């Protein structure tokens, strides 16, 4: 159906998704000398340390690692959020090349990558509940840029060759999410959506500052996976990212000066 090519990608969406053209797409480019400096903002809260990873998944589209999500292990709270997110899934978004691969942009700079750490609000009991509520997720958005190798990316990397096509998964266990963060929390925030279909609008967006570095050899071997299944023409996994979508009546916040 959808996809990233030139027949199916997204200027097609709207399409089948009408709500691709609404009031709070996403992804958006992040305009660093007009986002205010919010003091009302805290500090995000991200605790990790008990999180259950399960399974990574060739969807198609990207990879995910999914999370055990039955019980408050991996939440995310404080920032702009009220109450309690869990974290159900990661996964990237990424170039055919360096420059180009982010969902969102910092003043239209695009990075290699873009890493997408999934949360749902647990006042709404399930994830297919809360994509439905205007407040019923929270995506943490991390750049990747190209430098040096991160360490606690390379146990995904090296399963990737396990997931090549669309359908295939593996076991993916005891991986610590924690290890995919930069140093610093600093971030922007604004309300969007999904950036793929349904493109719902339920997404209230945190975007760190501090890109993380991977290593070519590590992007490099995203861009070995199959956007296919099996026996299927192979059609490599780049350029699986949504363009910058209108801000419309939208402001976006920073949690720094
Ligand atoms: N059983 C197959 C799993 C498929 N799940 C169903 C999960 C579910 C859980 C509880 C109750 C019902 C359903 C749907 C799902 O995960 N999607 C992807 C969601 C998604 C997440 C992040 C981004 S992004 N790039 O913005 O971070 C973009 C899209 C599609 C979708 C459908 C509706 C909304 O989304
Ligand atoms: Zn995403």
């Amino acid at each position: 159906h959808w996809g990233y090519g030139k027949h199916n990608g997204p200027e097609h969406w709207h399409k089948d998704f009408p709500i691709a053209k609404g009031e709070r797409q996403s992804p958006v480019d992040i305009d660093t000398h007009t986002a205010k400096y919010d003091p009302s903002l805290k500090p995000l809260s991200v605790s990790y340390d008990q999180a259950t990873s399960l399974r990574i998944l060739n969807n198609g589209h990207a990879f995910n690692v999914e999370f055990d999500d039955s019980q408050d292990k991996a939440v995310l709270k404080g920032g702009p959020l009220d109450g309690t997110y869990r974290l159900i899934q990661f996964h990237f978004h990424w170039g055919s090349l360096d420059g180009q691969g982010s969902e969102h942009t910092v003043d239209k700079k695009k990075y290699a990558a873009e890493l997408h750490l999934v949360h749902w609000n647990t006042k709404y009991g399930d994830f297919g509940k809360a994509v439905q509520q205007p407040d019923g997720l929270a995506v943490l958005g991390i750049f990747l840029k190209v430098g040096s190798a991160k360490p606690g990316l390379q146990k995904v990397v090296d399963v990737l060759d396990s997931i090549k096509t669309k359908g295939k998964s593996a076991d993916f266990t005891n991986f610590d999410p924690r290890g995919l963060l930069p140093e610093s929390l600093d971030y922007w925030t604004y309300p969007g959506s999904l950036t793929t279909p349904p493109l719902l609008e339920c997404v209230t967006w945190i975007v760190l500052k501090e890109p993380i570095s991977v290593s070519s050899e590590q992007v490099l071997k995203f861009r070995k996976l199959n956007f296919n299944g099996e026996g299927e023409p192979e059609e490599l996994m780049v350029d699986n990212w949504r363009p910058a979508q209108p801000l419309k009546n939208r402001q976006i916040k920073a949690s720094f000066k």
